[PDB]
């Protein structure tokens, strides 16, 4: 059990080609375990902006409209406290029975746009179904992805799904996340998409990975192995990227620049990573 | 604007039978929904032989789920009956020239612009724009989508499965109501029109079954559409709405079980039932509210 | 070197019955092939009632097709019986090459390096390299492919259809012999190993049926492989080879008809038939020639 | 009607070779009863041993060579070619030639292939085109549908793209237009095959792909891109689809630096031809 402090930042610049509405998701989330000490959102030129959330409330969206032949920039900066628990997984030998799951966990057993878990049940069972420990099973999924999918910039696009990546064997963090989720759900393990800022991510960027519901806790997993698991600051969780796009654009516009940063404010940061030989899960709670 | 309001009274029933082969958990979606416009006068759920059952909803609250677990080599039957009151409006659509702006949409409408498991609207933008993009009136555009589907997709029992999506149906050109609903939704979303999946009991549906169609958000109202043209629109009793069938399955099975029997019926109890059907030349939309 | 079998003698039979819904043309592929190594001592083909029938082959000559037309709302049966000898070599593979020398292959082998309808080898290159790329000799590579399929794809009747391809089976992980053959072929071609589809009658196949597997071109010989492991490899009587099932369908149906009865049988006429199977630890390839 | 013409064709490509690589190229003009090569020249620099071969079907001339690691080479093909086409009345093509009457060598072109999943498009093709009586008018309706409904966009597709993809994607280049026309023909039980060639008046100059359908005993040329006069084509290959007619099949690791194609007419009275909807005339290279 540890508490961490971070300073996060993103800014994005767009050239707008025709009348365009934007929905962004860059704000740190406020949860019981994650607190924002201070934040600031600035757009230049100054355009009216509104924050809203879905009923689920696991992301903070901001929306605005911009007129044609125009450019603007949005800058977000915040100081955030996170905490996590490291939870022993030794006795995680059966999934929480479906009849006992909280009502709001249930949707995370179901297929979603980028996570066609209903097409991967036999595959997931053939590959991972013999692994008795639930945590070990999800970890094996994550290790299989790391070892069998190449991390290749530009190999995929926003249409790419888990069902594609499982045969294409190339992708980026969004695709690694969707694939882990689909394989978990295929084994009846609730799983959700997680986006955030990531300390030590190089080159710095928004990051996507996932959480699996094991023994009553959401446990973080990241098949890319790009980032220490304790360096993440949560932006959103949801079913998949459909619920957590950095920017949804209704109109014609493209980004001309983007910067993302996450810095620790703790003096002596020590990275946490998973290992096959250790039955310990990290949970943001 | 102009609208007519109508109140309707129905009797609805469903029963399903399962053979269970392994330890199995079920989540069912058979209950009529309680909303501001739809009232359940009475209902009974019976599982024979009696198993422990629990009702629950997602946070969104647009469906009533019930879950029970079964032991291996069991046979059980579940029965639902209710008498339900519905209301709807018939709303003038002549002035619906533009979609409500995305900046002005309520937070809880926004998710219905996005692709979902069975509605890959992000893959159908070009196709959708070519076919329908020049149609000026939003309602007429959705009705054109609905009419295109009826005329170009064949209704065939057993042609699809639970894996089938809008993206498949667009090339397969055959399906049942679930596929017709998914495709209408995907084509609406491809054109930046919010749309959602609707399931319910359907009066005059032959052969009697659960029915699925869709609603599109036009001028601040969810307007119902059904590309199968199988049922009078005013004869529907709402079970659920959601992004697609992932959010509104009749039964999600965790284990190994198969249905052997299904009966679903819906009857009008009003003194005079008058079927409501769209006509291309009538710019009026039916809305359950 | 190679070991040469004695002449293997078999009696083969198939019969099929169709109900014809509309005017329909059939192209069947049921005759045993005549090759330098496989001889038909006797054959008989009976259509009930007698319908005019013509045998033809493609330019390639690796299948014997027969075609007939049938009128709407009728039924017919076709019965094929033959006595056939085959011979095979068992070829040591211990000196297997690191790769297939593409620049030196006979021109008639080259086509079997390319993707086909049911074998999308071009979509499976990264996957095949990831899974099998480290294995150092061609024979061992194909055998590993064959063993991987047996171990990771379930044999399930009725789980697939004629549209199913290698690209589907690689994620679906269930199929019947046609699917196992297409997947072995796709994975071989993905690794630059020529491979082709093989159909035949199969001694000791239970339940009795037409059988499909594949052959890879290794060290100048077509070596047979069967990832289902259902049949002794030396019990096969060849019907056709081609790129995939598009070139070797049991029945291609132009119109509307479905089969109502089907029987396939193969029996050895030899005194002491001893089954040949591969073991991962024998570098030996069976080849029909 | 019959007409002939003369063309000078040329292609050259340069490769950088990373690891030991074998190439199979298909750039040569075909020799057919119809098409005659007056002269041709193939030069590779630096000279690498090169061998010409054909498949049993003989509808393409391939050349193959192997290059060693860390080298570059250039290949240059030049030829002078005569082509002839017939213009064939299609007014009486009211039914497809019965499958029972088709020659054995036509039959394979009824079947699905890698890039032409005609088995998955049967209902769609019937719903869209099935009521058109004349077989030529039906293929023309397919080509016009493709032209009007699929955007020609460079770089929108790749070598894995198929007719089944294009039907929903609604964008592609000539290879995709060719595969989709073929898949739709086969879905309607009309034999169809892929055609590659040099193309006069193609701008920018390049290899071109289209298709032919077997109608009433003749292979009739179609091109849904409408980019080129149909009588400006010099045939390189025919096959079931692009899997049988790749410009370059590469076994190893190498990338093309540059590819330059030219097709010039050697007649000064070239008149470019395309199809009109209400005329029932087909062009056939035979």
């Amino acid at each position: 059990s540890n508490a961490m402090k971070f300073k996060i930042h993103s800014d994005i610049t767009y050239q707008v080609m025709s009348p365009t509405t934007f929905i962004f998701n860059v704000h740190a989330l406020r949860t019981e375990s994650q607190h924002i000490l201070d934040e600031s959102l600035i757009v230049t030129p100054p355009i009216e902006i509104e924050e809203f959330s879905y009923n689920s409330g696991t992301s903070r969206f901001v929306r605005l409209k911009a007129t044609e032949n125009t450019t603007f920039s949005m800058s977000y900066t915040a100081t955030v406290d996170t905490q996590y628990k490291v939870i022993d997984q030794r006795q995680e030998l059966e999934t929480v029975p479906v009849v006992d799951l909280d009502g709001d966990i249930i949707p995370f057993l179901f297929p979603s746009r980028y996570c066609q878990s209903d097409k991967l049940q036999k595959l997931a069972y053939k590959e991972f179904g013999k692994i008795e420990n639930v945590y070990s099973k999800v970890l094996a999924i994550t290790d299989w992805i790391y070892n069998n999918v190449e991390y290749i910039s530009g190999s995929t696009n926003s249409q790419t799904s888990a069902f594609d990546t499982i045969t294409e064997r190339a992708g980026v963090c969004r695709d690694f996340a969707h694939l882990g989720i689909a394989l978990c759900r295929a084994l009846s393990i609730p799983a959700r998409y997680f986006t955030g800022y990531a300390f030590k991510l190089n080159p710095p960027d928004f990051h996507a990975c996932f959480e699996a519901y094991i023994g009553g806790n959401w446990i973080i997993f990241d098949a890319t192995r790009l980032v220490p698991l304790n360096g993440l600051v949560k932006i959103a969780t949801g079913r998949d990227a459909a619920d957590a796009a950095v920017a949804s654009i209704f109109g014609n516009a493209s980004s001309t620049n983007m910067h993302v940063e996450c810095a620790s404010l703790d003096t002596d940061f020590t990275p946490f990573w998973y290992d096959k030989n250790s039955l310990k899960g990290l949970s943001f709670q």
